[PDB]
């Protein structure tokens, strides 16, 4: 299945992981300078993992995260929101932690819900059931 969401930022977490990693990535993202520029992306969940593709204007073209590299996915533990460099109000933040040549190093990829019928909690639950 594929959902439409806003890709917000990717943060190097070293060995941090789990909810601590998601929360830390959110904190770093909200004070990043300049403010990261969000991009509308196709967030596809499959037996192969998570594949992100442009559904905006090609910032990046495509990124694929093999299922075995995804170790965690959840909403921001502190329930902070993304105020899109735009308007339409605050959007809930969520992300996933991926290991992927750094064995113990992780990266957290952050997103914001965009479609009312595809809320962050539902996306997190689907990824969890299929990949974690």
């Amino acid at each position: 299945a594929a959902c439409n969401v806003l890709f917000i930022n990717s943060v190097e977490m070293e060995s941090l992981t789990g909810p601590q990693a998601i929360s830390k990535a959110v904190a770093e993202t909200l004070v990043a300078d300049p403010t990261p520029t969000a991009t509308i992306v196709h967030f596809k969940v499959s037996a192969q993992g998570i594949t992100l593709t442009d559904n905006q204007r090609k910032l990046f073209f495509r990124r694929h995260y093999p299922l075995n590299t995804v170790t965690f996915c959840d909403l921001d533990p502190q329930e902070r929101k993304w105020t899109k460099t735009d308007g339409s109000g605050p959007a809930k933040l969520f992300g996933f932690v991926a290991r992927k040549g750094s064995t113990t190093d992780n990266v957290c990829h952050l997103f914001a819900e965009l479609d009312p019928d595809q809320p962050a909690a539902a996306i997190v639950n689907f990824v969890s059931r299929v990949m974690l």
